[PDB]
DNA sequence: GGTTTGGTTTGGTT
């Protein structure tokens, strides 16, 4: 049951020889369910990525650095060490090269190293070096006024910026190459029902600071979180931390404590998860790694049903299954710059070996991107810090009702990237090509 | 080692349990050196605070602000809004609890709201409202005829006024309830290859007008500020960037402009760098923000090596290594007295984003007080505005050749505060005790 | 009619 706008998309995108198109809209206009008649056309043809475990899951595909191999790092422009490509009779080689379309969804958060990377790596398996993405059609979704890419600090924030000027992926070289087509749907479907509150998220967007007082208003009750049914969003890890103890607490199991090892150079601000993790019987979790097995995925929801040494049983929320999850390593990378020569390498410091689980009462707005929610309690804690960080927040639920806010918010908050205001106005004429 | 009256105080303050000293003399005594063994006597058990970032640097220890988290704004006296003491299982509540001794040093720029926010955060955080500063040992080292405390205009004058009487330090409530001990430094350190200079300096310390003549027809020579090794000191931010100005202009490389973002209400007066920031490769800078990642500090001096879009690389002269610079937010905080409420509130009106550098081959007397510096040349500029300010210029360097200033100065032009003088006399008796 | 003070957070894994 697609829309006039969403059956427009549909027809324009599958209905064309060119090769790179963007349906573009703002949250909850129906993106990801036309990626679902995507993915019905084509259907062998096509891959579905997404740039986060929580948006493949959403959009039934994996995320592009398990579809390609790419290692959880900076991806260096067309550097071999990199971008590897596959076996020459693996199956990944057989997918790549027998691939047709590629559909990228919440294409706004793939940064603009991992857009090239995807660019390289189907030019190099196919051996179609001289045309963008090896030939595949690629087809983009999502919102650049939504969560902005994930960029650290030190000599991997200053290679982006020497390299692309920026990390978004509308930055990328191969935009030189070929031209995006730009598709934009309006209409709001998650909050279809409510159109008062799909026209304060619109203004919302815009920046209008009478719609920010009108919201305050409306959603400031700091005992939304303590609500059934109510999942907390946070900017912070840290944040969600606290907010999911307390809820840890107040459950009847006996709690069992995971304790991780960690070795050489790792800080606790970049553990992907506690180094003591204390866990109940029936708590709310989320996976952090993709199961080896393919049983569980990055993203996957779910409540701990048996608790041991080393390994826990996790029943799915995705599909009812009972899993065992089992400790995970991670590695810490640090890039080094060397001075003689104009290059940056990277360099293993140290590893974090825990289960790859999280408690899942409150959740970080990043892993909420994509998401239709029931009921949400935005927990500010020490303030917003990412760009769209607050519009994802309030942009997940149907009804205002289904919202609720622990303070006030101020309009000096919200943050704009200039660079997403001169490519949200280019593309207004309907294509995206880049200068250079 | 340490000179016999460094020795004196140094066994003053460690053989005696009274929780309160201060050690103070003038310019170059040698207060910080003595700093530096009561760091290596106590040392786990002391924690190393000043209130800039480069008397910070210069102590080898963090800001006040940094270490207690306090916001950059007013402090109402124990108010819960602006004194927050950390959570349960913060790394800053096992310091602040096993802490023994604080050393404060530069405390003459210490501002009344800001020491008493140290005795508040402390007394919470150990949970002892009875003992000033919770019990901890306080070693004050200071000089209260170099610069006076910074005070802004406004409500935020009148409530310092209001509350303790003036902005000193000495003017702290927690005076009435425990002596502060003083320990005085007499022989000049700084200077003492140059015993002649020593004794301008000493009389120029006490007013004498024949001291200023002396120093007006041996120091006066304009072109002072463009010898080789020169450090200027001007008393304003904008009088620093144009000498700031004229020397990057003749640096070879490419240009790169740092365009602030500014929203809601800011003034450039108020602009803690350039809004328009250009820089080249080799141009001398200092930090103004602290990495969070412990990299760099404010008032960390350094050298531009890279120009990016949104990152810098910079050298630093403080450990020779390569530190990333991205762009910081700060806050405009203005105070609004309410009606019949005799209270204030603060609320932040503005915001402004750049690249945390300033251009450094001049700098303000604010930034250079607590440093021993090769040379110096004072740009006088606009003139004198705050206590203590020719003092702290005129004392920075070893030799009187290695002073230059722009214009002879007037006698008219020092500054005296009633203030400081009734304490620098009763303090001469040896102890200092706030009554009412 | 001026000067000082403050965190880089979040995602990807064969
Ligand atoms: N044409 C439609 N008719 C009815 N419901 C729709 C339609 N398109 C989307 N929805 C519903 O609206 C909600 C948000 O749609 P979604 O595709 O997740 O938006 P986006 O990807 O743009 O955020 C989902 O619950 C989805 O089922
Ligand atoms: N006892 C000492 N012997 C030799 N040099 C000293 C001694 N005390 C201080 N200095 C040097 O004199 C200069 C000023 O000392 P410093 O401790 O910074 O003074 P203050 O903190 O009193 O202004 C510094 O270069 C310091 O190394
Ligand atoms: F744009 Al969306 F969930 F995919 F708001
Ligand atoms: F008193 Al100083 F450098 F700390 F002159
Ligand atoms: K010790
Ligand atoms: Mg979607
Ligand atoms: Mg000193």
């Amino acid at each position: 049951g697609l829309s006039s706008e969403q059956q427009r998309a549909f027809l324009a995108v599958t209905q064309t020889p060119h090769p790179a198109h963007l349906i573009t809209g703002p949250a909850g206009t129906g993106k990801t369910t036309l990626l679902y008649a995507l993915q019905e056309f084509y259907k062998g043809r096509a891959v579905t990525l997404a740039p986060t475990g929580t948006a493949a899951l959403q959009a039934r595909g994996q995320t592009v650095h398990s579809f390609f191999r790419f290692p959880a790092r900076l991806l260096r422009y067309r550097h071999p060490e990199d971008i590897r490509p596959p076996g020459p009779h693996s199956p990944l080689r057989k997918a790549i090269e027998q691939m047709e379309v590629l559909i990228l969804d919440e294409v706004g958060m793939v940064r603009v190293d991992l857009l090239e990377a995807m660019d390289w790596a189907l030019r190099k398996t196919r051996k179609r070096l001289e045309e963008p993405f090896g030939g595949v059609k690629v087809l983009l979704l999502g919102d650049t006024r939504q969560l902005e890419p994930v960029v650290p600090g030190g000599e991997e924030a200053l290679y982006i910026a020497r390299t692309w000027g920026g990390p978004f992926f509308f930055q990328a070289h191969v935009w030189e190459e070929v031209a995006l087509r730009v598709h934009r749907l309006w209409e709001s479907q998650r909050q279809r029902e409510d159109p008062l509150f799909a026209e304060l998220l619109k203004r919302l967007r815009q920046g209008d600071p009478q719609a920010l007082e009108t919201l305050n208003r409306a959603a400031v009750r700091p005992d939304g979180g303590e609500e059934p049914g109510t999942l907390i969003l946070t900017p912070r890890r840290k944040e969600a931390d606290a907010l999911n103890l307390k809820r840890l607490e107040a459950l009847p199991g006996k709690p069992l404590e995971y304790q991780a090892q960690v070795k050489g150079e790792f800080a606790e601000t970049d553990f992907p998860t506690e180094a003591a993790l204390t866990l109940k019987k029936g708590a709310q979790v989320i996976l952090l790694r993709n199961d080896p097995l393919g049983e569980y995925f990055n993203g996957d929801l779910g409540w701990v049903e048996d608790l041991e040494a080393e390994a826990l049983a996790v029943r799915l929320k995705r599909n009812g299954r009972r899993v065992v999850i089992r400790p995970f390593v991670w590695e810490k990378i640090v890039y080094t710059y060397d001075s003689e020569r104009e290059e940056i390498k990277p360099q293993v410091v140290g590893t974090f070996r825990q289960v790859p689980v999280r408690l899942a009462w409150a959740l970080t707005v990043h892993k909420a991107q994509g998401l239709t929610l029931d009921k949400v309690h935005l927990e500010l804690g020490r303030g917003l810090f990412a760009h769209g960080q607050l519009y994802v927040a309030l942009t997940r639920v149907r009804r205002l009702q289904d919202l609720s806010l622990s303070r006030p918010i101020a309009p000096t908050e919200l943050l704009w990237r200039p660079e997403v205001e001169v490519f949200e106005t280019r593309i207004q004429e309907g294509i995206w090509q880049k200068s250079h």
